[PDB]
């Protein structure tokens, strides 16, 4: 391990901290979503549980390394506390998101990142209908909090969220999941704003 | 990049911590709200939850430089914690505000800050009449708890709450909202207290 | 800002860390009580919910300074982990106190320090007969947890809680509230103890 | 105060972390109970809550000083985060111990250490017959998580579990309640195993 | 003591952080769980908690040492936080984990370490058939979050989840509890995925 504790002093240690992306040198963020389940439906309040896992990909030069100059390391794992993370959020939560999974992300030689918090979100929904055949539908946003589509673009490797999680005896079934990018300018302002579309549609099995 | 580092580097690691706001050098914070949700209204304790956001902005000379000398960088994003911020609070809280949102702020070359927090607020309310067509009125004072008029000035740029992210599906239909900025005096003390009482008439939808 | 750079680093870093009262270096911690809303009681487990601010005021020759020798500077605020304060404490809680309010203190050139901590608090109280036109009392004991009479005196400014802020709408309406200095000695031992009294009779509105 | 810095200089920043007690430098805690208050009983979980204070005492060589070099200081109080603690665990815990009061410790010049923590606890109890006459028994177990009897001894001091602040207006009245060392030895392994059993029988009053 | 801090200071001040296993240098860790209490299940979320302790036990080299050079140590307990811990996660979780216990190890002079969590968990299980005789199945899926088989094996030292510390009056009695390790093999990928299956068949009482 003398290569690895190297390459990680060399990255992190003999190297200043990365500012986070700008206009002149933007970064993409891969999202995916993994739906492990929908918990508890709050009727009178219209707030919606969801425990699901959140892919994240992205790729800073920074975290570059050639594998033969650290005896052909090509990948390491690392606290998510120790690099730069995209500030990626829900835009409709009603609670604060709760963390299920540890805080630790892969590195590979080519500056890739890859990072799958999984988490319990309460978000706005009116479940109305849910207990008949139709089912419901609702969405929800997520984006970066501070960072317009100038710093951050944000795409998905497919519309179809992954149900291959899903828990099979949930109260509610899924019939239906995609994630969805959308761009969108206003008139006043030059920046666009990016995020992805989770929408769900269920009901109760 | 190689001058957003040096900027950051020049003004938070070769630079003093600001100490905050004096009365010979006071600063003034403008407030706006964006209400995205009344959650929840409990008759049997007179409490209310409310999903907004709370636009801040200030200026400090300290967080000034010449984007000339700085590869044209005229802003950039920074946690919230590597910078001083107001302590403004809601003065009829029942809960600790419960924050939905990343803590980073912006930061433009003319020293000027914004800060976006998301939060949950549970605060103090009779919503006897809700269920009526008139609906009820409720408010909550927001203000600094330890700085007075001297040392933090409070604006806002608009008297009308922002309500264009008001959730569609509500239970609660927003009739009314705004937010306005009161000055007050104590007998024993020369210097004026400020706050902006965000004011809001709602009903069941 | 130069000067309360000077003063809170002279202060602060340049001196050592006070180490508390004692029994030969005393000190006097006055209280008073500004109490906001009963928000809740629960006659099924005797806890009633109070929010509420505690004024706290304390003096230490360590926090002089003379303002001529920094820039006429006669006050400033600094987070209230930065400085000594006093480990005031409910005797009969339930629950953990919550902080409605930043830790902020204000510091004055003779040494004072004010410091308004807002907190909801879960005690002891059985309200049977809080539905009558009587009403209820009910009592909650303030003091310090670890320091005697000989180390730390406590005091009032008023006997009469401050009731100008309590919400008006409240489902519970205050008929009494005061706030009173006890001794206790015990046989053991030469030293007292005290505490404040905070004794609150209210019915349903 | 000159000395008391000097003294937790000396003690604290002048001197090595202890790492602990080992079977060459065993170490004795003694415990204690006295009971608050049962705050609530849920019988379709078998959880009780109990609000109690623990006193704690044990004694360090390495917390040792003589007064005469010190300006005859006998004691002094100190953060519990400065100092080494004991791990007692409560073994029977269904949700994390909620702390009530300031987390500060006295220490004596013989190098003895105070710490009573008021607690909020939730233990596995089946409540039935809590409403009889005759009432209902349970039990909690507290010990060292890590340490066995050669590194750890446990004892208690006083004869009684002390019921002299037991709220009297509790849903709950103690009809007994003792707390007593036990030690087990295992035919494999040499060493004790030691808890304090706290045993309470209560009742509805 | 003297040789204890001299072997700590050696193994944690002057080495280096240990980056975690790679497929080069391969972790087992080993799993037991010991049941205290199913406390709770909601039928209309379909969750279940758990109380239990998870044993978990690795070895590495760079904790070796020889006691003759120690003063005899053959082992020491340290703060969990000092040293490396595997990211051992359940996979179907609801809530994040409370933790019940103090986060301290025991390390032995051949490099193993001892670490047992006490914790509750939530986990997605529909208890539909609890009430009956026959009972009710379900099972939570332990693994790493972030390593394949290559770099973290997974075992147990028995397939009985071990119930010597179940709770006698729980609402629900263990029909059976096992603990089984689980290989799988994806066609993409050349990596093992392991976990430990906790299967538990329980009833009400
Ligand atoms: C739910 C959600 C999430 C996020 C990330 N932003 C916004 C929002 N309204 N943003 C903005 N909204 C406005 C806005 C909204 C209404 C009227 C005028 N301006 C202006 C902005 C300018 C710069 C950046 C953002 C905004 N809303
Ligand atoms: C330079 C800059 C940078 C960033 C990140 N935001 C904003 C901005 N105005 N933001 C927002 N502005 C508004 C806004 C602005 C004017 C009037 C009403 N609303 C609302 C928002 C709601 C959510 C998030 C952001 C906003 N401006
Ligand atoms: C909820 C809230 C928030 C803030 C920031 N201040 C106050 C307050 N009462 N302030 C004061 N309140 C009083 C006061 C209040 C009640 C009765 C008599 N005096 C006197 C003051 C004198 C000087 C400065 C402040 C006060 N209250
Ligand atoms: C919530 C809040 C926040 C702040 C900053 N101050 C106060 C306050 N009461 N201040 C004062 N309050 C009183 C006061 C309050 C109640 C009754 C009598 N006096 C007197 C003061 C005298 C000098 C300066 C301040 C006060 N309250
Ligand atoms: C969910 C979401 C996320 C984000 C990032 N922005 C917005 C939004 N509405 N933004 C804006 N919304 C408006 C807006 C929205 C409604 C009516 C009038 N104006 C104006 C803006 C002006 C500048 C920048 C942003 C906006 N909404
Ligand atoms: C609710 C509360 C709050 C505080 C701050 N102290 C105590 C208390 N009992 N203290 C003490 N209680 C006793 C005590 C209590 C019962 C029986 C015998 N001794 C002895 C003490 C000796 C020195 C200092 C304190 C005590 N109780
Ligand atoms: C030298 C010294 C200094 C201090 C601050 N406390 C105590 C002490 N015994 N305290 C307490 N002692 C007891 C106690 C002591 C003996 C028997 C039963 N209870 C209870 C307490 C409850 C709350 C707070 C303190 C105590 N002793
Ligand atoms: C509730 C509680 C609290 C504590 C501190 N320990 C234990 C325990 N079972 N410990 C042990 N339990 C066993 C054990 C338990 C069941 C079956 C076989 N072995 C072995 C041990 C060996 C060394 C040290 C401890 C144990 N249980
Ligand atoms: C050297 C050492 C030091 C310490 C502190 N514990 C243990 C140990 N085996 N502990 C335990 N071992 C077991 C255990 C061991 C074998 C089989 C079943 N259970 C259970 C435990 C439960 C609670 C706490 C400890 C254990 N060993
Ligand atoms: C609410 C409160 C606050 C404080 C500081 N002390 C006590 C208390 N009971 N103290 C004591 N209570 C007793 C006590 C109480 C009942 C029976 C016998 N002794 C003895 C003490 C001896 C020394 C110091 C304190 C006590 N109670
Ligand atoms: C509950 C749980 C826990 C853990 C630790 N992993 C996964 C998971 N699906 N992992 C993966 N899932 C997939 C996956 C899942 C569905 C469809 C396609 N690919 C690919 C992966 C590639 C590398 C590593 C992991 C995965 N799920
Ligand atoms: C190199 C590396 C390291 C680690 C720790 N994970 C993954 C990975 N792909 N993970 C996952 N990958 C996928 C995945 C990958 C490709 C296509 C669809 N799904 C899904 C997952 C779901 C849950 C958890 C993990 C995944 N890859
Ligand atoms: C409540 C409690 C508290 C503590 C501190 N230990 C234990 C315990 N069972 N310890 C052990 N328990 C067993 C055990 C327990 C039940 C059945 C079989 N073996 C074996 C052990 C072997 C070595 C060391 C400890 C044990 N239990
Ligand atoms: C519960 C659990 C735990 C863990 C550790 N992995 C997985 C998983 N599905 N992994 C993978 N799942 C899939 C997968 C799963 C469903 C459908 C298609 N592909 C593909 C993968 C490819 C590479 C690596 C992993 C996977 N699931």
């Amino acid at each position: 391990q003398a290569n690895l504790m190297r390459l990680k002093s060399d990255l992190f240690n003999r190297s200043p901290m990365y500012p986070g992306p700008t206009k002149d040198d933007p970064l993409t963020v891969t999202l995916g979503f993994t739906l492990q389940d929908i918990v508890k439906v709050d009727s009178s309040t219209n707030e919606v549980d969801l425990v699901y896992y959140e892919q994240q990909r992205w790729k800073l030069n920074s975290l570059m390394w050639d594998p033969n100059e650290y005896g052909n390391i090509t990948d390491f794992r690392t606290s998510a506390a120790d690099i730069w993370t995209p500030d990626i959020t829900a835009y409709s939560s009603t609670r604060p998101v709760q963390v299920l999974s540890p805080q630790i992300a892969v590195v590979t030689h080519d500056g890739s990142v890859m990072f799958i918090p999984a988490q319990r979100l309460s978000f706005m929904c009116d479940p109305t209908g849910v207990d008949s055949e139709e089912g419901v539908t609702c969405a929800v946003k997520f984006g970066s909090w501070v960072y317009s589509g100038f710093e951050i673009d944000l795409k998905t490797d497919t519309d179809q969220v992954d149900l291959s999680s899903y828990y099979a005896s949930s109260k509610y079934e899924i019939l239906s999941a995609t994630q969805t990018r959308q761009v969108q300018h206003y008139s006043c302002c030059p920046e666009p704003y990016i995020d992805v579309n989770l929408v769900v549609k269920f009901r109760e099995r």
